[PDB]
């Protein structure tokens, strides 16, 4: 009784966290962006990418859990600005040369912002418990 | 120089990773909540109960931050169910054991490797991590 209790405030707590961790990180970035004539969420399409090229459209979505309703127009201006190249074999999304280039000047932009305080320790942390909820997650997707 | 360099290397895993829990925690509670088929408020509603019964409808409605206006039509979703029992509002049989059905459903996004401690490790490490960006964006 007053063990689940518990147990289901604290589950409706994370997942408010959850939201506004990633709102607060959306953000973060968007100041830093907003030069480069990209958003948050194409941002991450891009990590995904400078990860892991070339990747299908669908594989995109997986590794970011997005329809392929939602990507589609934010690939499109991607290849508008010259980030992407896309390609239907299902589609095929490639780092065009400048997308590659880019890589540099973003990550110059947004390291200049982050706290000069820093350790992996803390980092570590932090990831690990983002990797268990996600991983539990995805367990029962 | 190249420790700033890992520093962002980090902050990209946790921001991609902080957008998936984030999207697929709303994934994980209109699943379960439609195989009850209640909606967030009503489950709110079974939550303060659950936790103080019987209650009157005002009780409630401090409790979710509504008008009593608001409330009438949503326990008629849980009077259909056979939940609850209507100025006064009381918990079933049903809708008393009912609360293992929901907790076994809603308990399964927690980390099931995860004791008391590290419950509240993982609410530590969200606070501090929502302080952080709070302080960075100002």
């Amino acid at each position: 009784n007053a063990m689940k209790q518990e147990q289901m405030r604290l589950a409706n707590q994370l997942c408010f966290s959850a939201y506004n961790v990633s709102r607060l990180f959306a953000q973060f970035y968007e100041k830093k962006l907003k030069q480069f004539g990209i958003t948050y969420s194409q941002y991450l399409v891009m990590l995904t990418l400078w990860e892991e090229n070339p990747q299908t459209l669908n594989s995109i979505g997986r590794h970011l859990d997005l329809s392929s309703n939602t990507l589609t127009p934010m690939l499109k201006r991607l290849e508008q600005s010259g980030w992407v190249k896309r390609e239907r074999q299902q589609l095929i999304i490639t780092l065009t040369d400048n997308g590659q280039q880019q890589q540099e000047a973003v990550f110059e932009a947004i390291s200049s912002c982050l706290p000069q305080e820093f350790d992996t320790t803390e980092y570590d942390e932090t990831k690990y418990v983002f990797e268990e909820l996600e991983q539990t997650l995805k367990h029962l997707i």
